[PDB]
């Protein structure tokens, strides 16, 4: 009588960008052919989007199937993430699932509902990473593992899969410290990316004109918030001193403090590498080139651009590793594999990096699902999803779709589209963003909106600034329409249904607050 519960494998990494994904002949700046196998087996979700651009409250949307407001984990705080609260994982626990988790977390608090948990103090490192896990009596320890962050976590995440009791179906997140700042390649990928022949954005150079006024607050330019020797890897000891002001952005000149994790051997090998870079650096302010306020920005951006996209290759190098483990072990139409990044990313639109905007780059998050004989191979889908509807797809996968577990979501099942590469006939036709971080690092607003098939609507609270795109005239978001008479009715219509949401989804009054208020707390309800 019992059916089958088939395993859950959810990839997650950090800050990858959908147009890095890899997954066809327009995201792939650098080819990965291990992110397009998996495409080719399974389903792309080119609506994906998140409903709180940061690291720390996309993971608890995702684990709660509910918007920050009501998880309660707004920001990247030190207001630790409620754990006793309904999360997935322990649901699927309850329901009879080995669950484990290695790598980010970042939420404060221990991890509940995992059997194995092994994870970051926080950020993570790319060279010999730290890990934190309990002893049997309970106590917390701290253990450093030589190697590189993305193969480490790959190497326990298999460990772990080849040491598990195979008779329960398992849970197993694999969080990945990349492709987040501060990009740092594998020493094997060291000169394996060539950004020369790759062009900025059409839109690297914006002035922020017809936009509200808070976008030139931005502190996320790749031109002006970049850390020359720590994000973008320059040596200092090889630049001539009297040229040192003339490169650093103030307040931006920072250690890279990778280079005091590495083995001497290590550090020689990343800094032979990084004297062609710095030798350019150098000789293009000495010819004066680079004294071009614009072309310095546009070196910047190849530097950040070859960096991340060299992380890129190991996290394609992982997820290989762990499709051959799921391939050889007989277990692959059993397995439904997610693989998302925590949300997007900007590769230099509007002249930025980071996300934390309702701009299309960074509401967007990539997704991309595999179940063999359940989800159509090689299909991209339109449909509109989010990160809070992971939750109740995954325990719907899972068969502990009870009354009581599924009452907790705000998000919905995915199944419907994932089984049919369609958008059901009803399905949602807005979804919510909120973002609390402010004050607070890059100095995005707070402020919150919908997202339609067509439409963003966003209402800046930092700022008291409406804003309105029109995605179908002005994809790439240059262009504020909410004063705009062609659109009157629209936007008369769309606030209206920006309040329905925050009504439907229980957003209180205030929330998320101007200036004139601290970043607000919640208790977690369900
Ligand atoms: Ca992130």
């Amino acid at each position: 009588e019992e059916n089958k519960k088939p395993n859950i494998l959810f990839i997650i990494t950090d800050d990858h960008a959908y147009q890095t994904l890899g997954t066809g002949n327009n995201d792939s700046p650098v080819a990965l052919p291990n992110f397009n196998k998996l495409g080719r087996q399974g389903m792309v979700f080119d609506r994906s989007y998140c409903a709180n651009s940061l690291c720390g409250p996309s993971r608890a949307c995702i684990l709660t199937g509910r918007h920050s407001h009501m998880n309660g984990f707004v920001f990247n705080g030190q207001r630790p993430l409620d754990g006793s609260q309904p999360t997935y994982p322990k649901m699927l626990q309850k329901a009879g699932y080995q669950t484990g988790l290695f790598g980010k977390w970042h939420l404060e608090s221990d991890p509940t509902g995992f059997d194995t948990w092994e994870i970051f103090p926080g950020q993570g490192s790319y060279y010999n990473p730290d890990f934190i896990s309990l002893k049997p009596d309970g106590k917390r320890q701290t253990k450093r593992f030589p190697g590189y962050a993305t193969d480490v976590v790959t190497d326990k995440s298999i460990q772990w899969l080849g040491n598990r009791d195979k008779n329960k179906p398992f849970l197993l997140v694999v969080g990945h410290k990349a492709p987040h700042r501060a990009w740092c390649p594998a020493l094997r990928h060291l000169g394996k990316v060539d950004t020369s022949s790759m062009t900025p954005p059409a839109n690297f150079h914006d002035d922020y004109a017809n936009r509200p006024e808070f976008l030139k607050k931005n502190q996320q330019t790749v031109a002006n918030h970049m850390a020359i020797y720590s994000d973008l890897k320059v040596l200092k000891d090889q630049v001539p001193e009297e040229m040192r002001k003339s490169i650093v952005s103030p307040g931006y000149g920072w250690d890279l403090g990778e280079l005091n994790r590495m083995t001497p051997e290590e550090k020689k090998t990343w800094t032979d590498y990084y004297a062609k870079r710095t030798k350019s650096l150098v000789d293009g302010m000495k010819s004066g080139k680079l004294k071009d306020p614009k072309a310095f920005a546009e070196w910047k951006w190849h530097a950040y651009m070859e960096d991340y996209l060299g992380c890129l290759l190991s996290v394609d190098d992982s997820i290989g590793r762990l499709m051959e483990y799921l391939d050889k072990e007989g277990i692959a139409k059993d397995t439904l594999v997610i693989y998302c990044g925590d949300q997007g990313f900007y590769m230099g639109e509007h002249g930025m990096y980071d996300k934390r905007w309702i701009f299309e780059e960074s509401l967007r998050m990539p997704l991309i699902m595999r179940w063999p004989g359940k989800i159509p191979a090689g299909i991209r889908n339109n449909t509109m999803v989010q990160n809070i509807d992971y939750a109740p797809t995954i325990v719907s996968a899972a068969g502990a779709d009870t009354p009581e577990n599924m009452n907790t979501f705000q998000g919905v099942s995915l199944l419907p589209t994932a089984f049919t590469g369609k958008t059901p006939d009803n399905w949602r036709d807005a979804i919510y963003y909120c973002f609390y971080e402010n004050p607070g690092e890059h100095n995005a607003p707070r402020h919150d909106g919908i997202r339609t098939d067509r439409y963003t609507l966003s209402y800046i609270w930092t700022s008291d600034e409406w804003m309105l795109f029109d995605m179908k005239k002005d994809p790439m978001q240059m262009k504020n329409v909410i004063d705009d008479p062609a659109y009157k009715t629209t936007v008369e219509q769309l606030k209206k249904r920006y309040h329905e949401l925050r009504k439907t989804y229980k957003v209180p009054e205030n929330s998320p607050g101007g200036k004139g208020t601290p970043i607000p707390k919640f208790d977690a309800s369900w």
